[PDB]
């Protein structure tokens, strides 16, 4: 047993670990800052987590091991003097601008300022921001003002996609963080899943805004304006309204969303619900010989990026099937001016994503049909809760609501989406239902469920077997084709999300604060609101849907075939 004293109160310990990890885990105050998905800036530290130990000095916690016999000074003297420092260094390229920030409520640097009671030895007020700027991209942009380049974005990039798409450049003999040859992330390897904007402890990184196109749209006298949330938007926007992790709000959103001006309400999981219907009716077209295989999900914009630069050979064998988005937002401007006669120039469609990504996929040149976007704007989790604040709505105290049923009904099966392994259950509801022609009682798919990166499973269709794998986050997706994993047995159908845990850990997500982020598991409790939908939903399986089964038989006839294949599929070829 090792026995080390933290600040004249002694601990008996046996696990070897770093300093801050058993500081956190026994409730006592260390601060850090670069540290984050187990890696510090291993090249030019923070030190926010300097501690002292006896004889050998000032060393940094976050990678300290403890050794039996220490004696640590955190709240020291000579100790918080090097971290006031190390912050009056960095508050120093860095500007006092917490209103109006996107980061003012949950900030991280604003925590360690009034806690220190930091002070800027000079105050960085540059007079032209724009080369500090980078809007370019249609998903992320920078602000440099705010940058503290501590290599968090650069890391989560690495450990999440390992494209480092995210790095570290060299600039005017300076070190600035951007894409390779500080391009607009777009034109690089950059899939624009956000993840690197979720590692960000401060406002330098963010999303594109789209709240500008909104706005514009609810003001102006002859656009009719649809929004509609993805799944996992109900199963994590009361974080930002201090509700807790893990809490159902769809009935207090569709409110909000109403109070805000949205002429209709409806919902991402009913185009979820479509995808499924033209997926699975295609990937049993595909068992019927070769298809070919395998056939790969196309839902996930991060994928499909890093399928188009990283392995453009798979673009053939990606699904035809807009996701969820697109496909909605096709039958946005089609089905939906059908009924309720409107002309499809002045519907105007907003969605409301977990994603950075779609921002991009909406924005995508082909993407509309006669001069009419699919969707017209995209905005996140976090734009819509500022939306719902800067209104003063009171989102917690909400009475519930439901949505607009003609394109807001939906299945379990359209519910689970938001989680990793959710559209391959709902895909396998329908396609083994359409393949036998029966409506089959079990619908548990629970082995390609979970956390973990690459899980597979065979299912026995028509008393033949098939096999499926599902490829949670990039950097397993990597992982799966460069170990030949791929060639193991014949894989059928593959889903692939590019955000580890899936959708509901997306870029477009709320901020944790690494309290909270050590003690709850985001993922599995995020996901949890989805599962628990599809329990109690009474309708499972994507093809039992209302409202869908007649948009199908009064507009759409049929998946797969003659209209629902010529508008509501997209192929890509580079
Ligand atoms: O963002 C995101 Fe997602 O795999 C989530 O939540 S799950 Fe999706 O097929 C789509 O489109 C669906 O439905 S991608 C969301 O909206
Ligand atoms: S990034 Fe944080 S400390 Fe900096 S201006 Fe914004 S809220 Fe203030
Ligand atoms: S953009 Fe954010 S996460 Fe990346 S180095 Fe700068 S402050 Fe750190
Ligand atoms: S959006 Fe994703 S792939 Fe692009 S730099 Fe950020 S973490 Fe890397
Ligand atoms: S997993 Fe979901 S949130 Fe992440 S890039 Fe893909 S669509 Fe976006
Ligand atoms: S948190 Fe330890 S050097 Fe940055």
């Amino acid at each position: 047993m090792k026995t080390i004293i933290i600040n004249g109160v002694q601990f008996n310990t046996d696990e070897d670990t770093t300093i801050l990890k058993f500081a956190r885990d026994n409730n006592i105050d260390i601060s850090a800052l670069c540290f984050l998905n187990n890696c510090n800036n291993d090249i030019n530290k923070c030190e926010i987590c300097t501690v002292e130990v006896e004889g050998t000095g000032l060393v940094t916690a976050c990678d300290t091991l403890i050794e039996d016999g220490m004696i640590i000074n955190t709240n020291s003297d000579a100790v918080n003097e090097k971290i006031k420092s190390r912050i009056s260094q960095l508050l120093d390229i860095h500007e006092f601008k917490c209103g109006p920030c996107n980061r003012r409520e949950n900030c991280e640097f604003l925590k360690l300022v009034i806690k220190y009671k930091a002070r800027a030895s000079k105050p960085f007020l540059p007079k032209d921001k724009t080369e500090y700027v980078d809007e370019r991209s249609k998903s992320l942009t920078v602000d440099r003002t705010k940058c503290l380049l501590c290599g968090r974005c650069v890391n989560a990039c690495g450990k999440n996609t390992e494209t480092y798409a995210m790095k570290f450049l060299n600039k005017n003999g300076k070190t600035i963080i951007g894409a390779e040859d500080e391009k607009c992330f777009d034109d690089t390897n950059c899939l624009l899943c956000g993840q690197c904007i979720i590692a960000c402890p401060v406002a330098a990184l963010s999303e594109k805004s789209h709240m500008d196109r909104v706005k514009n749209a609810l003001n102006a006298p002859e656009k009719h304006v649809i929004v509609a949330m993805a799944p996992s938007v109900r199963a994590s926007i009361g974080e930002l309204f201090n509700m807790g992790f893990g809490v159902d709000v769809t009935g207090k959103i569709y409110t909000a969303l109403r109070q805000l001006g949205f002429d209709k309400i409806f919902d991402i999981n009913f185009g979820a619900d479509m995808t499924i219907m033209e997926e699975a009716t295609e990937l049993v077209q595909r068992i019927e010989n070769n298809g070919p295989f395998p056939m790969f999900t196309s839902c996930c914009p991060g994928w499909v990026r890093q399928a188009e630069n990283y392995y453009p050979e798979l673009l053939n064998n990606l699904s035809s099937a807009k996701s969820p988005q697109q496909i909605f937002g096709t039958a946005s401007k089609t089905y939906y001016p059908s009924i309720s006669g409107l002309d499809p120039k002045n519907v105007f469609t907003v969605t409301v994503m977990p994603c950075t990504s779609k921002k991009f996929e909406a924005d995508r040149p082909q993407m509309e049909k006669d001069g009419l976007r699919d969707i017209d704007a995209v905005i996140t989790t976090r734009e819509l809760a500022k939306m719902i604040k800067d209104a003063k709505i009171p989102f917690a105290k909400l009475e519930d609501s439901e949505a607009d049923p003609a394109m807001g009904e939906y299945s379990g099966a359209g519910a689970i989406f938001g989680a990793t392994g959710g559209v391959m259950e709902a895909a396998l509801r329908s396609a083994k239902d359409f393949a036998e022609n029966a409506e089959l009682e079990d619908i548990e798919y629970k082995q390609v469920r979970g956390l973990n990166g690459i899980k597979e499973a065979e299912v026995e269709i028509n008393n033949n077997k098939y096999n499926v794998a599902v490829i949670n986050g990039a950097s397993n997706l990597f992982k799966f084709m460069k170990s030949g994993m791929i060639n193991e047995k014949q894989y059928h159908f593959i889903e692939v999300m590019a955000c580890h845990g899936g959708c509901v850990n997306g870029g477009g997500q709320p901020h944790v604060n690494p309290k909270d982020l050590e003690k709850v598991d985001i993922k599995k409790v995020r996901a949890s609101v989805l599962y628990n939908q599809d329990e109690h939903l009474s309708k499972r399986k994507s093809h039992e849907n209302t409202a869908l089964v007649k948009m199908y038989q009064n507009y759409f006839g049929k998946p797969g075939e003659g209209r629902a294949h010529e508008i509501l599929h997209f192929k890509y070829k580079k």
